[PDB]
């Protein structure tokens, strides 16, 4: 136990916050929303991912649910979620996957089955939008629901902090060379909205839009209109890196922003960023038990005012450290 | 122009059909049933493979359908194909890939969409089947549908006539080390029938069911018990290759076993067979312009009754050639 | 400490065998005899695979050689082993990786510097051949040097035991379908001796010879004649399964087969081997701290007398362990 | 024949040389300098590219030589080209890969092996280097040797003139999304010069140092302290893109930047540059018979000063193309 949650997809990311919130957090008992797998399937699923190792424990099916560690979780079928329930197990805080869902109108939803306070895993338009980095007093009980910014978005926002605060960033683009998500598509194929050009996988470098700025600017105002981006995916399926390129209103060195951002990074964030001034170490990470992870050295090269810099991500996971995180950022707090 | 088609789903194994139908016989004139795969996709969608290649001479899109090197095509979206017109055009030789329909049941269905004959990419539990390789007369009118071995089952009816009447055999056993499929998923996750394990991509190299067994059985009724087989799934996209093992009646000597296929595979064979004595060429086949093709060398051992043997695959198109290679002798008798 | 080991080749097979030695036996201090790694290569390098995950502990750099985990390990320069020492830290018993040496002439070269018993990394024509399954009483103190059977080779092995021992096997042909192993190249290229036709790596289904047979019959007599092998090699970096297919003396049952092995690992082997009736579970393994792992389900068809059979791998790892198995096995025992 | 060639390096870079020089140009009569690739492999190994696809024609090898579609072509092993002849044939014009060879000093070197200009496929610390972008009266008979900008350096090249000439342009950085190189490696390893990790291949994305910065600079005089870059390595064989943000004099528009290039792609440049409105092809190129290729859409973002934009490569051959292009030229004046 802990908290008091429930979840909503479990799948990559449903696992690890179903996966974390126990052993990171814990923060109570819970139950799994998951129509398109079955009492059976959470047990292995969850236990077995190829991208960080398998379980431990032991995860078991037992009465009318499922006991990762004994710990009574259950699974609720349910295909739109206001159908489901979520009242019982007193679920007051849930997270969500999925895809679709995402909006106040929809996560908001929820409560007709039970819910209270709801967390998201991925952007959206309409509503109060977070993340562990720059979150502080912003989350107020007066809040019913909060999102979690996207991979890319969340793992942004810590550089920006450290970086705009201390030297000016006046104009800033990016891109990131990722890792292959759930819409990345085996061969040749359609796809649907954004294209994503879904005609790839193992095959191609793949061009890609993302909102680096929209999302980067809601968590730091100030910076929002002054940043946005793109990426690549690529084939790599767990971790990816953020490249930021800025233009800055104080002078830096290199040696400079590095030193920001180790003596930054040791007190406040701690928690998301790192500074390995370490030497290519490519992509381990995944899960390296770190959100958002820069380096000295990488591709930087300095002059005044124009400057690059590369943080990084560790999608997937990080992120479902960093909901956990704020999980009990909003629960102690409301 | 040419015979006169029609086709189930536009995708990898539809491309080719559509493609090769015109290329390799045309055959004629034609129309394009596909629910998502909207009037453009079909230009960029069977122009480009990332497998292949691109086309080539010309894929747009002029009044109300598509133009296929000019020869006026045409796109039906139609989800169920009963619903879907097909006398528009007057293809009474349509080819299904699409996934789910198989069987006399619904095949036949089309029928009364519009349709006439059918050929069906992909076996099916009832209904009659062929391949090329072994088809001989076993085709005649009674015949209003179809349909041409699987991707692997018609690779090794090839193997199989040149090697059962020639020698023996009593007892084989196999393996194919596959290719990519359609139902090959990236990251893991839910699944389904048969399971296979929806559990991997670029990472595993997957356990897995094959019908080799009933299937060569009917192709070459003879054999039909004498053989079963399991396959396994790996990163590869486009190119299979297939192991047989088996026991003799007649002595065999490597040198002479080999030696069968070659003679024979010059005369009634010919686009069915192939080899190399070349030397293990890896996977490049990938559009070779072969059935199934194996080679002398390769994991090749003998002893008088007990030999293990190697063929390979060209999957997705080989198999797509067959089609039109079948849909060629299927108007022909009628 | 433990033993007292030196190790050739700091590289895969070497970093486990360092690794392990250390963590699983221990068994005592060492050295490092690595020509074309430095100092400081050896802590990275060691400590961080992308195959198996980082070290741990703390591998450091310190006086005139590396501490493991404070254990004073040292590098050793030289390029021609007599030439380099071996006699300081008193390393009595030596492993080596390398490519090269292999046979009594060289391996049994190293004494001149120091050395004792020395074990290898991989079969040799001429020399004493062993693994951990079927060794027993074979290793006589008489003995100045020892190999461990190939990744293949060794894992093949315990299936023999059991397998031929209860029911017959009479006849007998396999292939592995293997990860990619140091020599696998990038892109396109020349190659060397056996071709290995080193044009792939990442692109192909890359077929490939090995000695399953020679190496068999040698560990199990009996067998040794009866069984000969070949491979493809594909693009997984590690691990790899071995099929089997039998003829067989005594009548078989697939559910017999199964529990000959499921008993018969209960209690003797325990060590390599495994029966997961578990069901595809793919590739997982990778140092799943097991050598050969066989299960029940996989490509499993039945009758009397031919049988159908698949084992496993994780080639690197498991082997790595049956090395240090065996290095206490030979230096309790001479 | 066409010109008259000779070769250093039959591989990757070595086969299109030779394989285009003949189909572009053709560019005479030849032979061909290649320790380790013997007399027969050149047949195979230039004929098969996993990559490209495979030859054609026919290559096959006669009397002392091998025929390249009938132009008797030859081969010389040597190992140091100051050992091979060269006059042998008559080829004035030999281009290097090969890997070290950089440098007036020893290009300068096969001259005293026979030669008489030589031109090298890699950038060179001192010594006339050149790219056809740019290259214009830059070339002059002074000259006996010469280079064409590195795979990335002569596709950034050309964006350059065409921008930094039409719209200002202060301060711009980049970062190339690369392709497989020779260097790349397979496990984890060793390594070298620059590092580069000798750590992953099919697993890790890549971190990497280029010489984006002095290179365009030379080839644009005016750039060349304007820029300087890095690269991360990625699994993708064939191709690769690059990625260029700068900060304009004139103001644009993203409308008026991706126009430029539209009216000059056409007029000066053609075999040169590009322009797809298309749509984000993700990598085919490989082999599309264009140098650097660029396109509007992609991951563009404006504002009057700021702006970031993307180019290509099909790195490997469209180099291929230019050196031939090159050899053209050089050739023509001197
Ligand atoms: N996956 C990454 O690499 C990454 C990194 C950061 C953020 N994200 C975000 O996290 C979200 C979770 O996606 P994922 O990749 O972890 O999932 P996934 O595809 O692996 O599994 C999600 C499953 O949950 C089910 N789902 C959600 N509610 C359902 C319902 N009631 N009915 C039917 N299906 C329902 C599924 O749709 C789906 O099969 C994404 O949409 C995105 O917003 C992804
Ligand atoms: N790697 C696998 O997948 C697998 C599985 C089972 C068995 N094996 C066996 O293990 C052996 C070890 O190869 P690896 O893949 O672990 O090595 P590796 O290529 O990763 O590293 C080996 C390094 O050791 C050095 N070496 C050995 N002695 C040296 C000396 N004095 N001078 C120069 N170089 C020397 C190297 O040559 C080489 O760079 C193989 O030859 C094979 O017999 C491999
Ligand atoms: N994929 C391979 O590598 C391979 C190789 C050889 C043979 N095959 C064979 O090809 C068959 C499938 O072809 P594919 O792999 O190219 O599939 P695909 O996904 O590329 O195309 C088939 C798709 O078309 C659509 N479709 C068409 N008409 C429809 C309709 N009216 N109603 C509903 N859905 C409709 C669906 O999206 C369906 O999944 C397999 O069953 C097998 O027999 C596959
Ligand atoms: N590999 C890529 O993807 C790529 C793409 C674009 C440009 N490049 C350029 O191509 C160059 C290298 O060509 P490659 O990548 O195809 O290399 P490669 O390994 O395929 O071929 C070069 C090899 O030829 C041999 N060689 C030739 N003559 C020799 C002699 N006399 N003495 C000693 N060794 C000799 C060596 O084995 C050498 O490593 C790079 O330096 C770079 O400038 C590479």
């Amino acid at each position: 136990g802990k908290v008091k949650v429930g979840v909503d997809g479990f799948g990559r990311i449903g696992r690890l916050v179903t996966r974390a919130a126990f052993n990171s957090g814990k923060v109570d008992i819970v139950a799994i929303n998951d129509p398109f797998i079955d009492l059976h399937y959470m047990v292995y699923m969850f236990q077995y991912d190829s991208t960080h190792g398998k379980f431990h424990g032991t995860v078991k099916a037992e009465d009318g649910k499922l006991v990762i560690d004994g710990k009574a979780i259950t699974i609720f079928q349910e295909r739109d979620p206001e159908n489901i329930k979520w009242g019982d197990a007193g679920t007051a805080y849930v997270v969500e996957s999925t895809g679709v869902f995402t909006t106040m109108e929809k996560a908001g939803a929820h409560l007709k089955g039970g819910a209270k306070r709801i967390v998201i895993s991925a952007p959206s338009a309409d509503a109060p939008m977070f993340v562990m980095g720059v979150n502080h007093f912003k989350y107020a009980n007066s809040l019913k629901i909060i999102s979690n910014a996207s991979c890319t978005t969340n793992c942004l926002a810590p550089l920006a902090k450290v970086i705009h605060d201390h030297f000016g960033i006046v104009e800033g683009l990016m891109t990131t060379v990722h890792a292959i998500t759930a819409t990345q598509k085996t061969v040749d194929s359609p796809s649907g909205k954004l294209w994503r050009g879904g005609r790839g996988a193992a095959q191609n470098l793949i061009p890609a839009s993302t909102g680096a700025a929209k999302a980067v600017g809601k968590v730091i105002p100030e910076l929002d209109g002054k940043l946005t981006g793109m990426a690549f995916r690529v084939p790599t399926a767990n971790v990816s890196v953020l490249d930021l390129t800025c233009r800055l209103e104080k002078p830096a060195k290199y040696d400079d922003i590095k030193k920001v951002v180790k003596e930054a990074s040791e007190g406040p964030l701690k928690g998301i960023l790192g500074y390995t001034e370490d030497e290519v170490v490519s992509d381990d990470f995944n899960g390296s038990n770190h959100s958002s992870i820069f380096d000295a050295g990488a591709g930087i090269e300095l002059n005044d005012t124009f400057v690059k810099l590369v943080s990084w991500y560790d999608n997937e996971f990080g992120y479902s450290e960093r909901v956990v995180d704020l999980m009990a950022h909003m629960a102690s707090k409301e």
